[PDB]
């Protein structure tokens, strides 16, 4: 059994003291743990990415980014907590300004943390990029350049690598496989999956067939719009899970 | 999604600070923060609860109970906890001492949060029954008092409470229905299925359903060691779930 509630006491005490260590100049254990701890109290739950963003958690975001840009666990926290916003439908039209995608954007290049930081950048702009294109108004960078990176970005990563993350589910990835308005966040979300069944295949064959991604997995290699490299990794993907059965 | 929390060390990270904290006899929002992320990442996930026991959690949550008595929301996320501790079969014997089973037998009358600690530590009182008297050892209070503060506190909750616990499957609930051995801990378990299917029937009729509830709920309808009582919840349940 679990809770995933909203506390605003969490969230708050949270930011209190990120924004002191900020003011210290000083990213150390503390800060570290602050930026972890607001990653597990989103993670499945919406009513603390509600209140991460309404007590205005971007800003903090972004001056920890700009003074300290060398910590890789650091922002390995903050780009894993933004990848549990972005999953909140709801609360995408706040990350779609300028400022913060130019951030997203160039963070797809990021070596910090294996390929974590990357990764999670990825997934935001995947969530984002299935809204469709009217979503992303006059934001800059342009979308198209921005979904020309995410494929650098999908491809520069071994398959095969060592993963700092967890998932309890894998439904937010699960539903960027139906549809064609974005192929390339269903080749992200294809490649989450493929990625973590090769390294950790008794966690995640079980839940990836428990949670119906065979079937999801299988429309992709009949589907029109889905490319034939995501297609390729669909394939593998399904014939490990059926060995792991 | 979350860190790698074998990797990080998180549960560790987590002992540590609730070690500080109650050093510091402090429970504020950090102290339940960690307490609430334990319960959270043990959620069906038995090396963690491992971790726990074996870091000497258990010596962190007798002294937090003792030093903070009157902190609700740390009582429900430490009694949480142990709950899905007390699902690992292979865990529960470091669960059997005279010190623990009063803990947990007392706790059925705790008023925090509702319901949530009396039914979390309900919860974990029937994992153990389950395991039969042989289990229970010359371990005080008597098993068969125990049990009997069990059924009173089932009776004393309000069958239509609003929940601050909730559940990705049904399937350690479920595996205390099909069994003699503590008929408190089937009817435990099919108090926790009716309260659920009643108050939130949109996500828990479907997850019963699919996990094989209602043919255990038949077998509980036609057993022998089953109460009166008990049989007529699942009669229910089956009802709601059927209607759904």
């Amino acid at each position: 059994g679990f809770l995933h509630v909203g506390k605003m006491g969490f969230v708050v005490t949270m930011l209190k003291l990120i924004q002191k260590k900020l003011l210290d100049k000083t990213c150390d254990q503390v800060m570290e743990f602050s930026w972890s701890a607001l990653w597990n109290i989103t993670d499945e739950t919406p009513d603390n990415c509600e209140m991460f963003l309404n007590f205005n958690g971007m800003k903090l975001f972004l001056d920890c980014l700009k003074e300290f840009p060398e910590k890789q666990e650091l922002h390995r926290n903050m780009l894993g907590l933004l990848g549990n916003v972005a999953e909140v439908k709801e609360l995408r039209p706040q990350l779609m300004t300028s400022q913060f995608i130019s951030v997203f954007s160039n963070l797809l290049e990021s070596k910090a943390d294996g390929i974590e930081v990357s990764y999670n950048a990825c997934g935001v702009l995947s969530h984002i990029m299935f809204d469709g294109p009217e979503a992303w108004g006059v934001c800059e960078p342009q979308r198209e350049e921005v979904e020309e990176r995410m494929w650098a970005a999908i491809q520069s990563w071994d398959i095969n690598s060592r993963r700092n993350i967890n998932y309890r589910s894998f439904e937010p990835i699960l539903r960027l496989l139906p549809q064609g308005i974005s192929p390339v966040s269903q080749h992200w979300a294809t490649w989450a999956l493929y990625n973590l069944v090769s390294v950790y295949p008794d966690k995640y064959c079980p839940l990836l067939i428990k949670e119906g991604g065979m079937p999801l997995l299988r429309d992709i290699i009949k589907m029109a719009t889905a490319r034939q490299e995501t297609k390729e990794m669909a394939r593998k993907v399904i014939e490990h899970c059926s060995n792991f059965k």
